[PDB]
């Protein structure tokens, strides 16, 4: 049976001047931008590395255009350390998303700056 | 004992071209922009009017700079129809925020475009 | 646009003889009774100051007559440190309510003695 | 091995004059008062029969004196139709409790009038 | 009014070779097997004694044949330390169940080996 | 940067003789057994196709040996329609797991029969 591709990205969050900074690293330890191109059906797994001491946990992934069909689903682990995107790469196009996190310092949700997914179907 | 001001804003969400559009109205029924100036301690109450048929519910209010002290706390009702901001208007400045909503069509979170709160202390 | 009033009350909880005692203070640090009169639309914000060492968190606000229309809605923060009442002060009358809290010592919910809200519309 | 007693009570909730009325029935279909005497270790199982059309669900059982040791624990089913009290009947005395329920009409919690448990150890 | 029987079982969980082992004890401190015979309507209360240092909490009780009517309901305490089974012992027969637990080491659920309930109605 | 493999399995659940039957299908529509061999780091995505009319939702994936390191993490979607396993395929060996589901007919959790994951590292 046909398999897709599984991509793995670490979401490192530090504090600079009291506020969160999101640094993505790839499987080689290379800093990468937030943008991903998807060229076949698959998954994108984001692992949280919270270095802020603010108790960050993923609560989901947010979209300004959530019905565009670029990302099919979001799954989250019980400890808020992992989020995964399912992308069946049927609908071509681009979508902008932001990570949504809770914190233990206050009751405000934390948003990352926007990142982009580009689908190029097969 | 000293009282603050309570502001009330309706968050009307429609669909245009399949995607959500956020229209804020004030207590007079006037369309207003998302930006609010806070000139003393108080609360801002947002009531969801979901006209999308996508089962939107508030899940919180998100901030790219959540530790800036502009908004002190966020409260949410059990049905996801109300969110309230507490703003003690001690720390002057401006912060950008986006509403975060769940939907019943898919498992992606919905984000509004950004809005601004400006604190001018007394 | 028309604004309402935002009232702020601290809910101090101590232990006397092993059991919780609720002491309300107002914005001046004055001990006040639990009763509030509402004379226009607005909000009431309750901040938990738990001095019990029993891990108290708000889980809601309870009413024996919940459909009386005196309080329109209750919102709660994610950390259980704040609850807010929305009172549009359209329907005149009085309602009795009790704070509902979880604790970390056991699986029983904690109730405050009853307090009253009196609505006097404009 | 030693067994305790399991008591079963139906919590019938109707609306009279728009507001909830709690009617307890016992295993014979007899209306009973809310008060129970516990004369050995055991459980009390409360089954919700909501006749209000307000979508009531148990969310817990509340106590003004939650650390008195009369009731050891509360368990709740996932559908909010059952709550159970564990009473090891070690500590003698009496405690007053109220059922705490959510509803689908508004975001206020619903409280029953108080009921009493009397422990008489063996 | 007619009463049933309340049974009490402690679910002791240790680690052997890095993995959980479930040891049931009865009200006398005797190790018992997981199997219970129910000969009249009643409850079975399971208390978690987690000796693993893996932060185990009950999240429910699972069944391969959940619609067989042997167990009528499951209730759980807010701290995940207690689960209770309601067994009205109307439908005779046997059912196999496993405890379902969360842990704080990872995001996998923990299952006990299967145990059996045998109903013998009156 | 290095990518893994993403596998996709549909979890079809029917009722036979009143009880759930789990039928797995692969990306070709072929019925497959529950067992999967993992030969490099990647993800396994399970999509629920509930044909039971019992309101099944995934609540997690359970393991009798949850600390064996075969599966690194489980993620779940907000609607309970998807669960995903992360398998970094570092630790070789085999583990047995069961799907854990809630239902809307009763408060018992639903377990699948066991399935196996076999890790063969690279």
């Amino acid at each position: 049976a046909p398999q897709g591709l599984a991509q793995f990205i670490k979401v490192n969050v530090t504090l600079e001047n009291g506020e969160p900074v999101f640094i993505y690293t790839d499987a080689n330890g290379q800093v990468c931008q937030g943008d991903i191109t998807v060229t076949q059906a698959g998954t994108i797994t984001y692992l949280l590395n919270d270095q802020t001491l603010k108790g960050l946990k993923f609560v989901g992934v947010g979209f300004v255009t959530p019905f565009d069909g670029i990302i099919d689903a979001v799954t989250i682990s019980s400890d808020g350390m992992l989020v995964q995107l399912v992308d069946l790469d049927k609908t071509p196009g681009t979508t902008k998303f932001q990570f949504v996190l809770s914190n233990t310092a206050n009751t405000l949700l934390v948003l990352s700056p926007d990142a982009q997914i580009i689908n190029r179907p097969q």
